[PDB]
């Protein structure tokens, strides 16, 4: 609900920067260590 | 010039997300399989 939500929001905000679409940028969610990771990658 | 640029940018619109500082944000600019690859690591 919450940081899924900002997790679209910053393949938005990064698709502007570099002008692309969103097919081309991936963002993951994960729990590691007791501690929840965000990943942001995009290849250009 | 370009790109570390949008790679601070982009730190500042996540830590604008989960209100932290740019303390607890990194993000990594690599060249790998001859293509430049953005990471952008946030621990929640």
């Amino acid at each position: 609900d919450y940081l899924p939500t900002l997790r679209k929001e910053l393949m938005e905000v990064l698709s502007k920067y570099v002008n692309v679409s969103l097919d081309n940028i991936r963002i993951s969610q994960e729990k590691q260590d007791g501690m929840d990771v965000l990943e942001l990658n995009i290849t250009l």
